[PDB]
RNA sequence: AAAAAAA
RNA sequence: AAAAAAAA
RNA sequence: AAAAAAAAA
RNA sequence: AAAAA
RNA sequence: UUUUUUUUUUU
RNA sequence: UUUUUUUUU
RNA sequence: UUUUUUU
RNA sequence: AAAAAAAAA
RNA sequence: AAAAA
RNA sequence: UUUUUUU
RNA sequence: AAAAA
């Protein structure tokens, strides 16, 4: 109804505009990490830069929120759990944001938001957070802005 | 927003995710053009690391805008023409724009109606450019997928 | 009231002589306050090579910003300061740079008249507005014109 | 709000001024002898201690004074201000006295718009009298 | 109303000024020679005859003039005023003429706020011209 | 907006320092503009004879009207400048004069007190307000008083 | 707000407290044995793992319990809670069962305001019974 | 910046304080420094409003 | 409602 | 909805 | 709400 | 919402 | 702030 | 009334 | 308005 | 109305 | 309602 | 509000 | 409706 045409139509363009071949890009990047029992795993910021995510052209990224799900079943007799400790170059946190499953067959999950005042860039050498989980793998979805 | 520290998120089930999403983009690039000769613009010029788009193999072109990128010949006013090209059938429209000041760029563009917005691959061509200026700058509004 | 007298200040904003100020307790003072500023300055650029703009350029007599050692940059605007090569329309790119991580943006503006300055700028989000010292960099500049004019909106502190 | 950089569709090159003006409250102290008036020099307003050394002229709007040290024994602090001007010094002795010996005396005065001309380092703002040996000043002024 | 004294629940010692300012209309005459302009000295404003001798500087707001003596034979009185300023004398000849020989000529002029700076005894307010030998002046001014 | 900074102009009509003016294209100027003026001057008259007032009297240092060679006269007012003969009440007549044709009007005013100036004037209709040069005349003046004061409302151009 | 530091016109020194109170939900687990009640020690709430090693007393508000491990074969998880109080233990057996063997049982109880006195590490919150060999507790309490 | 505050009674404390804008509210570890303190008084009491994490 | 045009 | 520590 | 893109009497 | 009663 | 040429679907 | 921690609907 | 992100 | 006296969230 | 058009 | 005074 | 942003 409110459609347009079935043919090409002239554009009365004007002065050459402002342009940017390499713009920013708000993204939710999904990737997994392996975790050993009882040992915290530091999540490298570098996992976010990759051709798998179309983000290999970026070197910096502003992480906004971190969410995590256990990716494999827990040990026998156990309910899946997962923890997150936010890491920041200006000072690591000591928080242990933990989510557990209520059904052994179900993923545990938890996440944390980064306040605006702590949303600085990070590079591949930097770490996002420590992860702990009685499951050997953890799936993460990181809401981050690539720039 | 007024918060100053990390806060828990009571996340739930694992979400539907997509590591290689689409991206709506305006891609600026330039092409060399010879006097009196038409130059087919390759769609492959849109897939390059310079645009963060080498990971794409297809692109739905929406609109095309061209500006003369160099001065015109002596005594002449810049001008640039576009002939949209389509795999299903090239057009014959010559959307032409002429500068009214010799020192000023000549610009023109054309929109692709929804019914012709299919994907194009690197080997495809967007449109034929013509111009008395040896280089034409192009801004192509397109959807990478 | 319960009047005294003196003075001669005629109706509010129309006094012709000095008038006493019933000042009170010594206030909170600051001899060295901050200063939000639009700093104009130029940088030289070679065709094809990036030039990292030092934050130190902002601290200078020419700007009165001498006493400062740190600055919070808000936005950066750029103009080509010189004509372009023959046959060319001016252009200028800006790549923001941060200590926590350099960006890969190339905010570019081009002139539509050869005689006219190409211009472009970019805003720094609040979450990236930390201080920067002289040794720090602001942005990479590229330009077919040999000199680029910059105006940097920042807060000195 | 925005979490990444955003382009600024800037335009023509604007009107700039690398050396803009500055309205300031400049605090500084002066030494005062008993019974002797001290001519406060305008030059004390120019100094890197205030970021104002890049200035050579200043428009004084108002002047406020507080005694900076205790008064003599048995005495309540006090301070006087006599506005001075290049076109003609005034004879007003704007006085303020403490009502608690342990507390500062203060007082100040406003300069009408018609007397707000520039002054230079050589010039004098006002005479200051006080039974206290030091007087803290805060001068509202426009550096230009 | 009250017919006896009543206590005043006074409080802390206020801000005082023994030598305050004063806005005044100062009348005084000046001797004028035929055809010759007379520079009216600002010093005539300072005098115990006006209670203003305690002042050394004064801000002039407006100046009014009247012829103080009769004019020549066959002539109507007249008076001229040319405002004088330290930053730059003016060239206006504000004139007023009597329409009845037996009556005074007058005229005056207002000083804009931006030219109301202090003046001292040495300075001159304005030139005065008149066919009458004396000119009565009334100067609205602020003594400070 | 999209802010810069500097300055210190406090609320409209209360600035204490210089403030930048974002001037633009060079305007239309005029170094020698017109000037509408009330020109006072006196003329001498003999009892019983008319005196043609020259327009040149208006161009003079004493009026700042030096640079002008032409003037459009709007209205002419006249006053007797000196006392009348013994026993007489002052009087003054004005006969307007024009290059296209002198008028035969004698606009006359008389004093009702011997001590008082007789006064009179006349307005020139728009359709007679052409320019006049020094060699031109304005009006004939008559008066039992030997000197007549004139104030001529005109436009210099 | 702004992008730079701003002065705070602070006043008199305020009332301060270096060791304030803290309202918390303390998660921790306890080992349980089949058919045997386990008394939960309040002392479990005082640990550097919870940032509460600095507290020596705590007011318990509510107690919620989940089975932390799978139940025996062919059984649905269940957990009971028997509140305990120094002034007098309760006999309530607040019990929750799982309706899906693979799902946590859960239950909890509230402590009325009149029974919310302080407890120390030696005291006991409640008895826990369960067919599961570990029970996860989350105790809402005010550390003081 | 030298945010200064003085007492108007010799027997009374001088105070002053400052706020950190949001764009400068990053974390700080023990090694870091908050602010320089100057005073003609031998001991300055401080009250720092902060967010531990 | 699409397209070429027109103030 | 509320309580506790902190800002306004 | 953020990010990229996209127009007329 | 940076800097003066 | 009411106004050409060819198509044409619903109303 | 906003930030942080916790219950309640 | 259309894409990616979070309420 | 004058004079003396007499208070809180 | 003391002192300036 | 209560005393002394006058409307 | 003569002369300044
Ligand atoms: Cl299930
Ligand atoms: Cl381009
Ligand atoms: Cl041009
Ligand atoms: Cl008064
Ligand atoms: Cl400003
Ligand atoms: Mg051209
Ligand atoms: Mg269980």
């Amino acid at each position: 109804t409110g459609d347009n045409s079935n043919v090409v139509t002239m554009i009365r363009a004007g002065s050459y505009p402002k342009v940017n071949p390499t713009p920013t890009w708000v993204r939710a990047i999904p990737f997994e990490v392996s975790v050993q029992s009882g040992i915290a795993f530091k999540v490298p910021v570098g996992s976010l830069f990759s051709a798998n995510f179309r983000t290999d052209s970026f070197t910096s990224v502003t992480v906004m929120s971190v969410r995590a799900w256990t990716q494999l079943t827990p040990p026998v007799n156990e309910y899946s759990f997962v923890r997150l400790k936010p890491l920041f170059k200006t000072g690591d946190s000591t928080e242990e944001f933990e989510g557990r499953a209520s059904n052994i067959n179900t993923r545990a999950s938890v996440g944390y938001r980064i306040p605006t005042n702590l949303r600085q860039n990070t590079v591949a050498a930097d770490n996002v957070c420590e992860v702990r989980s009685n499951c050997r793998q953890v799936a993460l979805v990181i809401s981050c802005c690539f720039n």
